[PDB]
C-alpha cells in the first residue's frame, strides 16, 4: 500500500557503524555491524496530535508500508533487526533498523604493504507504481562510533556520496547510493618482520664475492636461496594474492634474480679461475662487490618510484 | 490451484547477476547473487483494468499460485527473497526475486594457468496435472550488473540456452534451463611469480656442467632439488589439485625428471672421471651444456602443443 | 492421526540422487542433494473420483498424516523441502520432497590410491501404535542423474538393499534401509604427481654407491632426506591420515627405512676405508648398488600382494 | 502449568547415542548425535482407559507441561526433534527427541599418543515451584548402538553417574546429570609413520661419532637438524597444542637436547684434533658412540616411567 | 506497550558464564555461553496475591512489555532462548534467558606469551518514550560457573563496571554496560617447546667462532639459518599477527640480526686470514666468541625490560 503523490518519493538514508570486522583479504569481503536510518513521507498515515493526545506514534513494521530497501554488495540475506518505527504527524516516517552484513568490495594489492583501501556499501530501491529515490541525511549518516576498529588499520573517515545513481533495470528505475569506508594500512611493523630479513639473508648470499672458494660459494648461495624461499614460506600469509602486478610482488621477484645472477657470477668467477685467468675473475667479483648493493638500490628506487611516483 | 487449460503451461525465466564471487578451486563452487524473473499466464485471476481501476495487480506470494521452480545444482536451500509480484489484467504474472545461493560447476583444469571455464547454473521444475515447461526471456536474461568480478578472472559472458530439456524423471514430465557464465583467467601475473622462478632454480642446476668438482655438483644439483620442493610448496596455493592430467603437472613433473638425470650426469661425469678417461666424462659435461637446455625447450614446445594445438 | 489396520504399515522408499558433492577425507563425511519418495496407504483419505471429479487429489503436508521417516548417519536437520503430495483414490499416498544433507560415512583408506569406497545413508522409521515398516521401490531408488560426479571418483553405482533392518530400540520396533552409493578412485594422475618423484629422489639417494667420497656421501644422503621430506610435506595434502596400517603410508615408511640403511652403509665404507681394509669397502659399496634397488623392487612386490592379493 | 504435589518432581533421563563424530582435538569438542529420554508423573493428566479406550494418550508437545531440561557444556543451541511424546494412564509421561549437538569437554594429552579421554555431556535442569530433581534411567541410557565410531578411537564405554548433582543457582535449586563417554587412542599406526623415522634422522646424526672429518660432522649434524625440523613439521598435524606438559613432548624436546649436544661434541673433538690432542679427541667420540645412545635409551625409560609409572 | 511514570526506568542485568571457549586469537572473537538476567518494575501488571492467590504470576515473552536489551560487540543475531519470565505482586518483573554469542574484543599481543587480557562484553539499550537505563545487580552478575576454562588460560575474574555509559545516538538516548572477563595466559609450556630450541639452533651457529674452517663456517652459520627459518615455521602456529610492535617478534628480529652478523664476522675472520693477518683473525673470533653470547644477554635484558619494566 505504498504513497501517492505527485512527486517521486524520496528516501532519506543514513548509516551508522557500531563495529566493524573482519577484512579477508582472500575474499575481499569485511563484516559490518550497523544501523539503518531510512526517512520518507507518507500523508496517509499523518495524524492529529491533538485528537490523538501524543506528539509522536510508533508503529509495528507490519502495519504500514516500509520501502523496500536493499544491499548491493552484500554475500547473504543481512541480519535484520527492527529497533524503531516512529511517525511525526505531518506523516514524516522515521525507521531505524540494527543489521549485520558481510559485505564484498574489491581491494586493490598495488601498493601494499603501503596501501590504502576504500571499501564500498551499495543501497538499491526499486520503484513500484510511484518513482521512488534514495538520498543521503547526513545528520545519521556519520557513521563512525569512536570506538570503531580494523586491526592493523588506521580507519580514516566514513562518507556518502550523495548524488544517488538512477537507472533502468528490468523495466523499472531503480536507485543507488554508495556508500564509503575509507582505510589505509599500519604497515611499519612489517619493517622488522618481512622486510629486513629477506634483505639479510640477501646480504648473506652477497658474501660470497670475496670468497674464491667455488665450494663455499655454491653452498653460500644455494643456501641462501633455501633459507630465501623458507622465509618466504614463514611470511606467506602477510602476502595477499592477486592477478594483477604488485609492488611488493615485484621486489620480490627481483630477489630471485639477484640469487640467479649471484648464481651465475660465482660459476664464472670458478670458470675463469679454472680456464687460468685469474685476473678476469677476481676483478669480476671485486667488481660485483660493488655493483651487486648499487644496481638494487638502482632497481628498488626506480621500482619504489614507478609504483608510487608515477 | 494450478492454471488450466488445454497447453503446456510455459513459465518465461530470467536470471541476473548482481554479484558473484567466491569461486573455489577446490570445491568446484562460486557463489552468485542474482535476480530471478519468472512469468507465466494465469486467467483465473485476470481482471478488468476499469472496474478495479488499476493497471496492474500486485499480490503476496501466499495469496496465489507460484509455480515450483527450483535450481539443481545448488548446494544448499537458496537465499529466496520476493522483491515484487505483479499481475497484467490478461492474467500474465511477473514474479521477481532476489536470491544468492552457491552453485556446482565442474571446472577443468587441464590447461592452467590459461585455462578458461564455463559455470552453469540449472533450473528444474516438475510437472504436476498440467504439463509444465520452462523458457528464456531474453531481455530479462541479461545478467551481467557492470560491476560483477571474479578476482583472477575476465567475465566474457552471461547467457542461456534456449531450449529446454524436458525428460522423464519418476514418472512426470521435467523441464530444465541451463544458464551458462562464461569466464577466462588472468594468467600473467604467474609469469614473474611461478613460472620464473622455478626456472631460475632450475638453471641453477645446470650450472654444474661448467664444474668439474663433484662435490661442488652434488652440492649443487641437490641443494636446488630442495630449493626446488621449497618453492614448489611455496606456491601450492596456486597449484589446484585433480585427478587428471594437467599441463602445469605435466611441465612440473618434467622438471623432476631433468633433475634426476641432472643427478644421473653429474655422477657418470664423476665416475669416468675416477676410472681414468676424462676426455668421456668432459665431452658428457661439455656436451650436456647443450642438450640440457634444447631438450628442455623442446619437451616444453612438444609439451604445449599437446595441450593447446590439440 | 496415524492409519489403523490389522497389518504393519508399510512404506515404499526412494531417493534420487540429483548431486553428490564434497567428499570431505578427513571428516569422513559427504554432502548429497537428492529426491526422497515415501508412499503408503492411508485409507482414511481414500475418495471418489466421481463425485470429486478428478483422478489425483493433493493436499498440503499440514493438512495429512506424514510418517516420521529419519535419516540416521547425518550431521544436522536436513534441508527438508516438499515438492509434492498427492492421494490416489484407495487411498495409497506419494509424497516428494528434495533435500540435501551432508551424510556421516567410514571411508577405508587400506588400499589408498587405489582404493574404492561404498558411502552409505541410512533411513530408519520409529513406531506409534500401528507397527511400522519401510520398504525400497526401486523405481524410484534409481537415483542417479546422468550428471552425477564426484570429482577424482568413477561413481560405480546407486543402489539399496532391499531387506529392512527391523529392532527393537527403547520399548518400540524401529525399521531402518541402507542406501549404497558406490566409488572407486581415480588414482593416474597420482604417478606422475606422486609416485615418480619420490622413487626419483630416492634413486639419487642411491647414487652415493658409486661415489667413494664420504663427504659427497653424506651430502647426498642426507639432503636427498631433507629433499624427501619436503617433498612429503608437498604432498601432505593427498596423504588423508588414518588410525589404520595404510598401503601408501606402508611404502613411505619402507622408504624412510631405505634412507637410514643407506646411511649405514655410507659410513660403513667410510669406516672401513678409513681402518685399511679397502676391498671390504668397495665390496660392499660395489654389492650395494645391486642390493638396494633389488631388495627395494622385492619388498614393494611383497608389500603390494600383501595389501591387494590377500 | 507444572504438575503438583508433596513431593519434589523426579525427572527419570536416558541418552542413547545414534551416532557420534567430530573430535576436534584442538577445540576440545566433539559432535553427537542422540535420542533424549524424560520421564516424569503428571497426575494432572492421568486418564481412564476404559471410558476413552485406549491404554496410552499421545499428545503434541504444546498441549502439555514439558520440563526444561538443558545441556551445560553445550555450545550451541542444540537441533532439538520431538519423536514421541506418550502419556500412560496414572500419569507418568514419558518424552522422546533426536537432537545433536557439538559438546564441549576438556581432553588431557600429557599421555598422548597412548593418551584416553572421558567425554563429559551434563544435564541441568531449573526449579519452577515445585522442587525440580533429574535421575538416570538404565534401561534407556545404554547408549551406544553398535555401530557408534570414532576413527582413531577404542570406544569403551558409555554411562550415567547415577547420583545428580543439586546446588543452588540464583536462589533456585538446579540439578545436574553427568553422562560419561570413556574413549582410548588408537597409537600403534604412530609407530610406523612418527616415532621410527624421527628415531631415524637422529640416529644419522649419531653416525658422526665414526667420522673424524670437520666438514663431514658440521654438515651431518646439521642437516639432520634440518631434516629433523622438517620432519616434525611434516607431522605437525598429529602434536596438538596445549599449556600442559606433554610427554611426547617432552620426548621431543629431549631430541632437541641430543641434537645439541651432538653439535658440542663434534665441535670439541674438532677443537682438541686441531690443539694437537687428537689422543682426547677420539677418546671422546669414540666414548660417544656408547653414551649417546645409552643416555638416551635412560632418559627415555626415565620419561616413561616418569608419565606413566607415576 | 513500555511502562510509563515520572522517572527514567531503571533495568537491573546480570550475565552467567556457564561455558566460554574459542578464544580465536586470529579473528579476536571468543565464544561464550551463558544467562542473561533483566529485571525492571511495571506497575501496570503488578497484581494481588490474595485475589489471584499465587505469590509470583509467570507469562509467555509475546504478553508483556520486555525492554530490547541488545549486544553490542556481538559478531551475529545471538543464540535467544527465554529460559522463565516470573512478575512479583508490586510490579518488578524477572526474565532470564539462556544465550551463547561470538564476542568480539581486541586483544593485546605485546607481551606475549606472557599477556594478559581483557576480553569485554557491552550492553546497549535504547530509549523510547520513558528514557531507559542499564544497571548492574551483583548477585546475579557473578557470573562464573566453576567449571568454566579456557584452555591455555587462567580465568581471573568475571565482573561488571556498574556505572552505565549513557550518551546520544540519533536523537535519543542510549545506556551501556561494560562486562568484562579477565585472564593470563599460561605460558611455561612454551619454554620446552619454543624459546629453548630456538636458543639451541643458536648456539649451533655460534659453534663456529671455535673453527677457521671457512666452509666449515658457512655451512655451519647458514644451515642453522635454514634450520631457524624452517623452526620458525613450525612455531608458526603460536606466533599470532599483529600490526604492533611484539616482544617475542622483537627477540626473533634480534636472532635474525645475529644470524646476520654472525655472517659478517665468519666472512671478516677468512677475509683477514685470506690477506695474512692471521693474528687480527683470530683475535677477533676469539673476542667473538664472549662478544656474541654477552651482546644478547644484554639485549634481552633491556628488551624484557623495555617491554615489560616500562
Ligand atoms: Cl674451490
Ligand atoms: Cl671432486
Ligand atoms: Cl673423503
Ligand atoms: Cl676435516
Ligand atoms: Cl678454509
Ligand atoms: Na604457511
Ligand atoms: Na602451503
Ligand atoms: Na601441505
Ligand atoms: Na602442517
Ligand atoms: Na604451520
Amino acid at each position: 500500500p505504498p504513497p501517492i503523490a505527485d512527486e517521486p518519493l524520496t528516501v532519506n538514508t543514513g548509516i551508522y557503524l557500531i563495529e566493524c570486522y573482519s577484512l579477508d583479504d582472500k575474499a575481499e569481503t569485511f563484516k559490518v555491524n550497523a544501523f539503518l536510518s531510512l526517512s520518507w513521507k507518507d500523508r496517509r498515515l499523518a495524524f492529529d496530535p491533538v485528537r490523538s493526545g501524543v506528539r509522536v506514534k510508533t508503529y509495528e513494521p507490519e502495519a504500514i508500508w516500509i520501502p523496500e530497501i536493499r544491499f548491493v554488495n552484500v554475500e547473504n540475506a543481512r541480519d535484520a533487526d527492527v529497533v524503531d518505527i516512529s511517525v511525526s504527524p505531518d506523516g514524516t516516517v522515521q525507521y531505524l533498523e540494527r543489521f549485520s552484513a558481510r559485505v564484498l568490495s574489491p581491494l586493490d594489492f598495488r601498493r601494499y604493504p603501503f596501501d590504502s583501501q576504500t571499501l564500498h556499501i551499495y543501497l538499491i530501491v526499486r520503484s513500484v507504481d510511484t518513482r521512488n529515490i534514495v538520498l543521503a541525511v547526513d545528520l545519521e549518516k556519520v557513521g563512525k562510533n569512536d570506538d570503531v576498529f580494523l586491526t592493523g588499520w588506521d580507519i580514516e573517515s566514513f562518507t556518502a556520496v550523495v548524488k544517488p545513481a538512477n537507472f533502468a533495470l528490468e523495466d523499472r528505475l531503480e536507485s543507488k547510493l554508495d556508500y564509503q569506508l575509507r582505510i589505509s594500512r599500519q604497515y611499519f611493523s612489517y619493517i622488522p618482520n618481512i622486510i629486513l630479513p629477506m634483505l639479510f639473508i640477501l646480504f648473506i648470499s652477497w658474501t660470497a664475492f670475496w670468497s674464491t672458494s667455488y665450494e663455499a660459494n655454491v653452498t653460500l648461495v644455494v643456501s641462501t636461496l633455501i633459507a630465501h624461499i623458507a622465509f618466504n614460506i614463514l611470511v606467506e600469509t602477510n602476502l595477499p594474492k592477486t592477478p594483477a602486478m604488485t609492488y611488493t610482488g615485484a621486489i620480490i621477484f627481483m630477489i630471485y634474480l639477484f640469487y640467479f645472477v649471484a648464481v651465475i657470477e660465482v660459476t664464472v668467477q670458478h670458470y675463469l679461475k679454472v680456464e687460468s685467468q685469474p685476473a678476469r675473475a677476481a676483478s669480476i667479483t671485486r667488481a660485483s662487490r660493488i655493483a651487486f648493493p648499487v644496481v638494487f638500490l638502482l632497481a628498488n628506487i626506480i621500482l619504489a618510484f614507478l609504483f608510487f611516483g608515477f
